[PDB]
């Protein structure tokens, strides 16, 4: 299976800080393990954007049903499916993607 990116936007190098908080416009059913599963209405924060080849997906996480949760894994989905809420820090920091970045969690 290809790397979807050869590079990234993070907020930082090691895209520890999320870039942006969004709301889903439309579900999403994660096609494999490196994608995130989402419906209408759930938040996702964004910690990475990809470039390049993979440009229409961008990684992150689902909150929780109660206040201040995030699930621990990140995966995949399309940028389309959401509306970005928040900037909460911009993403700039051009990385290459590594090996544990297409690694199922």
């Amino acid at each position: 299976m290809p790397k979807l990116a050869d590079r990234k936007l993070c907020a930082d190098q090691e895209c520890s800080h999320p870039i942006s908080m969004a709301v889903a416009l439309q579900d999403y059913m994660a096609p494999d393990c490196r994608f995130l599963t989402i419906h209408r209405g759930q938040v996702v924060y964004v910690f990475s954007k990809l470039k390049g080849r993979g440009r229409l997906f961008w990684g992150g996480s689902v909150q929780g049903d109660y206040y201040g949760d995030l699930a621990a894994r990140l995966g995949y989905f399309p940028s389309s499916i959401v509306r970005e809420d928040q900037t909460l820090k911009p993403g700039k920091v051009d990385v290459k993607t590594d090996k544990w970045d297409f690694y199922c969690q």
